[PDB]
């Protein structure tokens, strides 16, 4: 659980709320609106009018960024999203993680989200809970313009001023809730505090 974000739940704050995760179009399998919507239990249209996007029927881009309505819990004093997903052929927990759920959540959350099931094999259409990481905003943050702490994984050769840029984030106020150069984060998932939802680029 290399991640230098933590994802522990506010004291300041309520304990659940609603934010977003930043998804990513895929290659293969993830360039429809309603192929992302489906490991993520909601309409097609909610992940357009949330990334901004003018045609909900529109064929996606790879590494083209979404944004996709989420809602955080608190468990164990860590915060995720608790998100039903039935099992197709090749299923596993580990694949789930790297690919459909793009490193948005770890094998091991995985796996302790669901301690009688198991990671390897497990029969077909049997419902399991992805825990999507995401945080609650602190009262601090409240205070100020933070509405949402946005999911974001921290992408190969990223910087802060690119990021920061794309969401319409503070610096100084997404460094705060990191602390990190963002030198050990590819690949891992970090958090943007927002003011409100961005207006992002889209074709
Ligand atoms: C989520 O984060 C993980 C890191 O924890 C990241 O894992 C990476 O996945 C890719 C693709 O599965 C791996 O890339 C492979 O690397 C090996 C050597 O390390 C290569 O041999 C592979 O080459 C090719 O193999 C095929 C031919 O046999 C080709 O047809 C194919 O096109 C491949 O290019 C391949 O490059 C990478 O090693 C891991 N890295 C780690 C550290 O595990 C994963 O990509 C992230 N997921 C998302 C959606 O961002
Ligand atoms: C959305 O996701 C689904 C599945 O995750 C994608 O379905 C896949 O679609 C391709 C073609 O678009 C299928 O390939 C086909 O294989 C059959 C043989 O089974 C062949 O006769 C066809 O000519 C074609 O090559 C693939 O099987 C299918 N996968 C599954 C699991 O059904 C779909 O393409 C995705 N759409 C978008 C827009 O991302
Ligand atoms: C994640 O959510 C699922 C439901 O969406 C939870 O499972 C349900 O738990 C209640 C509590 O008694 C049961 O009545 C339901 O039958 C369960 N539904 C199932 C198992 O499909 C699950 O507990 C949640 N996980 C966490 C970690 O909070
Ligand atoms: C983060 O994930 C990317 C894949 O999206 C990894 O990039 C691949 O790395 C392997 C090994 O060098 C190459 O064979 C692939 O061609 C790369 N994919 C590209 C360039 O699109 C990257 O290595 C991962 N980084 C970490 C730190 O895990
Ligand atoms: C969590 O906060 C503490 C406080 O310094 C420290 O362990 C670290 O900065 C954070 N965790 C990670 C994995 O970065
Ligand atoms: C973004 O930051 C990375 C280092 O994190 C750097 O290598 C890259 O040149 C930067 N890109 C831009 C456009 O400034």
């Amino acid at each position: 659980y290399i991640s230098e974000t933590n994802f522990t739940c506010p004291v300041d704050s309520p304990p659940s709320c609603e934010t977003y995760v930043a998804y990513r179009a895929q290659s293969p399998n993830f360039l429809s609106l309603s192929n992302i919507s489906d490991i993520f239990n909601l309409s097609p249209l909610r992940i357009a009018k949330a990334s901004n996007i003018e045609a909900e029927d529109k064929k996606l881009i790879p590494d083209q960024l979404l944004l996709v309505p989420v809602t955080c819990g608190c468990t164990k004093n860590h915060s995720f999203a608790n998100i039903t997903y039935s099992i197709k052929q090749g299923d596993n927990f580990f694949i789930l993680s790297i690919t459909s759920y793009q490193n948005l959540t770890n094998y091991l959350e995985f796996k302790n989200f669901n301690p009688n099931l198991s990671p390897t094999l497990l029969p077909l259409d049997t419902k399991v809970s992805v825990p999507l990481f995401c945080k609650c905003p602190s009262k601090n943050q409240l205070n100020k313009g933070i509405k949402y702490l946005i999911t974001y994984v921290w992408q190969d050769n990223d910087n802060v001023t690119l990021v920061s840029s794309k969401f319409g984030a503070s610096q100084v106020e997404m460094l705060a809730e990191n602390n990190h150069n963002f030198t050990a984060s590819t690949n891992r998932s970090v958090l943007i505090p927002v003011t409100s939802l961005p207006k992002l680029d889209q074709p």
